């Protein structure tokens, strides 16, 4: 359904905390607009302790209320991943024409408020407080994997 590429910006620590950070940036590379509603992204981790979670948007260029959230398993697990967040858009986010570019600054914690390990994670990186492209960070449209790496 098009193309894109995932930038993310870590400015998290590496000590546990009891929320991840994500700071995303997703540029329409492609030739086709994309209407943002297809889009989904995946951040890979280990929970490390079972807790129900919540997931924020604090911000987003398409406004923070457009960027949705909800969780998934990974399973059979494997390293890195035994969950995911799933980072969408409502319908009203609008579009993307080629060349432009999505971003939002999210978090997910546990609801009650036991830490995560990060550095163990799938999709994080170490490389700090700078935007880089990420193929830890997975990206579909229309259910189509269009960048990055699966676990
Ligand atoms: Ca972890």
């Amino acid at each position: 359904m098009g193309s894109v590429k995932v930038r993310f910006y870590n400015n998290n620590t590496l000590s546990e905390t009891g929320v991840i950070y994500m700071r995303i940036n997703v540029i329409n590379t492609g030739n086709a607009p994309l209407d943002l509603s297809d889009l989904k992204l995946r951040y890979y981790y280990t929970i490390d302790s079972e807790s129900e979670q919540r997931f924020n948007c604090d911000w987003s260029s398409i406004g923070a209320h457009n960027v949705t959230g909800s969780f998934g398993k990974v399973n059979p697990s494997r390293n890195g991943a035994d969950t995911y967040v799933e980072i969408g858009f409502t319908k009203e986010a609008g579009m993307l024409q080629p060349g432009e570019s999505v971003e939002l600054n999210a978090r997910f914690s546990k609801t009650d408020n036991t830490q995560y390990n990060k550095a163990d994670d799938y999709s994080f990186n170490s490389h700090y407080y700078e935007y880089v492209d990420w193929d830890r960070i997975t990206a579909y449209i229309s259910g189509i994997l269009k960048w990055g790496r699966e676990p």
